């Protein structure tokens, strides 16, 4: 009923998205950026979407292009699946406590495209989350949310009330958006 | 079931309110103050009330008396429609993102009359919203919420987390109260 | 289905807790600390638990030991009643307006044990609430929440946005936790 | 071997102390000030003394006189039991973590009488610990340590590194002194 | 006598711990995070434990999950090996000088779960220790200590008095905890 | 078993040191600088060393050269007596209360040469301790500790937590080092 398939081929990347708004958390993400995969898995899961993401990009340069192209594609998919946006709750919000971190997200699905990202500690402008593969620079967090809000054409406010650990700060934000989205897309019985 | 009709004749104004708490957003507002009409329409709509407001007042002087008398009348109507307040959720809250603005409202319907209004930028103390008719002075926003809370006999906290545009700041607040009220008046299945 | 009985005998105190998560607000609390009884009644009631607390302790010394032992016991009971935590909403939050005070609580029931307590005015570090019996020192508020979060093994963030009266500040917090818990333990239809 | 019995009759109070330095924590304290009893129990226990304190005083006025007279008597007993102070470790110290509080104590048993008390938060100058009986004013903490150090004729430095709860701050200090004393009085194998 | 074996399978990781409190420093650690291995080796060695750690996790994402799961598992093992905690010294502390760095740790093994981590320079919130494999982000230091304290159910205060080098600051802390633990678990001859 | 004899002839001075780590406090010091003799006596005594120091130097110029040469020689002797440093506790620390002063010392005997000297009041940079003979300038305190740490090849941190009297500040430091050393050199039963 509320599905969307988006293919997006740029010079930097090639993306395929499959999105079902009324899913059960069946999520499979592979972008070549493992921490981004982890975040998009959290997104899909906590939003109760069925989400398949397959992305290959110029990760030798860095993750930026891949992360950004995926977010654009994902936003487009979200907007398409929403459709005319009839009979939905439209507004959604969520607080996410994650150990010492507390994040919050609020959405208006019919509201004009906008993104406000506030509260994130300053050290996230130059923090890296690194494993055995392509690393993740937390400075991209802003971009990811902006890109999604811009391409889904929704109002999205994301706040970090407080927090220390960059893994927790980042993950809390993704989960906050997921749960705000979940509430907003749900059918309204009025 | 939960209806109320209030007639209020003062020297300054004459007001009629018709309110159904369990409505479908059938709203008709005419106070002679067009921007106030726009706000009360947003209120009724987003609260899912059926609301009819008819008000005539000394708008040649200014909107103050009309806006205040309507708010008193509306609060009285809300309180009457609520009745004994049995088996309702009682507590409600809502975040409303409106472009750059984010507003929040929280209510306790059984709690003693109280109103706290915080966060509104200082320039709203001397901002006017003006069209082709009677203008609206944003300084009245406080009064409107206080008057309603006082006459409905409810606890009402309204916060502007941030914002710039006075139309957005004002509209977000009215919508926030509407959606907080909607949640609070809903029947509780416990 | 989701019940728990905890008996806890220390040198300082002897505690019995009976907890049903899926109750109707049938609450009976007797700790020998009347204001604590009032708070635990608010907790049980607003969480829609069925809660029986019976506690005797060394109240001649002060309430601390009794209040702390009860909170540990209560946390243990909450954790046990939750069980495997299958098919619940997991996340919950609540704003509680109480006259001039506004408090907020947010929980993650599956999240690792953690407690953050912020915003409480400084005078609550040396405020006493006193009647005709054992008094209550508001400095214990922190401890109570920490103890519960530690023994239920949950993430619990409690904030006072603003407030003046210590009775209101304390009561709002207890009610906020109750309603956050209520939302989190509720079955999720997904 | 290292025992002492002190009887001290003033106008304000009547005190009996029985002290064995080489005990097993057999402690019985009754001063008419329940929280002081709790602290002196912690002292005796954690020092591994055998300690019997019996005190009656003008508690209708307040605890001050009783608390001070006991501390003087106890210091005298400690000094007498120590004797010539031959073949002991002489120096002792202890850190005591108590939830959020961390306290420290350091002693020189042969060093000239001296007491330094630092780090205690300012609100302890006007904090009361109150149960169902005679209350305890944390401002006396200083006095108790000074009185003991003066009458045992020892160097005693007590520091609160950090802490919030007055019960914890007070109890940590008493336990810190106990364990510093324990180490100092122990026989030195050199 | 005081042994424990813990197996912990999560989605992120799989952990096996073998712990003997009364060991001779026979330590074998393999988590896939070499610097963490180095730290856990220092822990086991300086505590005079016999410790075997085997952990595999999603290190492609980053070390966080593995480091955290190991710490939880290790804390659980420590608590189990401690048992009823009868006839032990209970309190322990240690200063560790490491070149320019000085760190300190203090424990109460019977005290309620708590962790305070103070003094660490600000640049450790965004410092990485990197070799030829999975890197280590010093921001996790806090988490590791908190996780252990939470799962062993002990009071643990860790302080950096001063220091510059992040390798030294981190290593000193791990060694400080090890030696505080060693002293606390030792049998008390009273 | 753990002895050392060091002879050191410079242009400025001629030094003989005899050191037994496992002594009974048999100490005889003569450097021509009486206050230094007093300090080195405190060192040897409180460390439970057997120590003989005989030094003659250009004291007509000032004590500096003699004090420094002795400290170098003494450090060399300490290092030699320690030997391979097998089966010792290695780490040691001590707080020393001396009237109003509190000093602290912490050592790592196997740790790389290092000395940190902190907390000493500023007036000790230009304070003199003078009797009927060669005076002592407290500014040398730093040098003495640095010289020892450098020539014994040990980590040595010395702190003055607080203090006023320069005799007490100086003496407390020497005693603190002595007792830290005593604990570190002691055989470890593991
Ligand atoms: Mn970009
Ligand atoms: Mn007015
Ligand atoms: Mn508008
Ligand atoms: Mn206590
Ligand atoms: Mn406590
Ligand atoms: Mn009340
Ligand atoms: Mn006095
Ligand atoms: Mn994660
Ligand atoms: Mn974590
Ligand atoms: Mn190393
Ligand atoms: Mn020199
Ligand atoms: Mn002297």
């Amino acid at each position: 009923s509320r599905r969307a398939r988006i293919e997006r081929r740029t010079r930097e990347s090639d993306i395929v998205i499959e999105l079902d708004l009324d899913g059960t958390g069946q999520v499979a993400v592979d972008t070549g950026v493992p921490f981004y995969d982890h975040m998009l898995t959290a997104l899909g899961s906590h939003a109760s979407f069925d989400l398949t993401v397959r992305a290959t990009g110029d990760v030798e340069i860095e993750a930026h292009h891949t992360i950004e192209d995926t977010a654009i594609a994902l936003g487009t998919a979200l907007g398409q699946a929403l459709g005319d946006k009839r009979g939905i709750r439209r507004f959604g919000d969520a607080f996410i406590p994650m150990d010492e971190t507390l994040a919050h997200a609020a959405v208006d699905l019919s509201g004009r495209p906008y993104c406000v990202h506030t509260g994130e500690p300053d050290h996230l402008q130059h923090t890296t989350i690194a494993g055995s593969s392509v690393p993740y620079h937390t400075v991209i967090n802003r971009h990811v949310f902006e890109s999604l809000a811009a391409n889904a054409r929704i109002a999205l406010h994301v706040r970090v009330l407080y927090g220390r650990d960059p893994h927790h700060i980042t993950e809390a934000q993704y989960k906050a958006v997921a749960r705000a989205l979940r509430q907003a897309v749900e059918p309204d019985p009025r």
